[PDB]
């Protein structure tokens, strides 16, 4: 279960990222 | 605890599919 | 690790909020 929990916030982490990328390109 | 925290991360995975649509919907 | 992971989870819904209002602001 902590490694699970682990592994999906990782993942959220680098979706958050890509998200951040996105609206800053959105806004060049 | 674990509990909560499982919650919490499907709360989050639901709001970041939702950003995605957002920023899908900007681009078009 | 459950410190860890719940203080991961509170830095993710601050990241989350300013998504949500940059993406507010973007469609103003
Ligand atoms: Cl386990
Ligand atoms: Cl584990
Ligand atoms: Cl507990
Ligand atoms: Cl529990
Ligand atoms: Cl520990
Ligand atoms: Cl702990
Ligand atoms: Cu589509
Ligand atoms: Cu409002």
């Amino acid at each position: 279960q902590i490694a699970a929990i682990k592994e999906a916030i990782a993942a959220i982490k680098q979706q958050i990222a890509a998200i951040k990328x996105a609206i800053a390109a959105i806004k060049q």
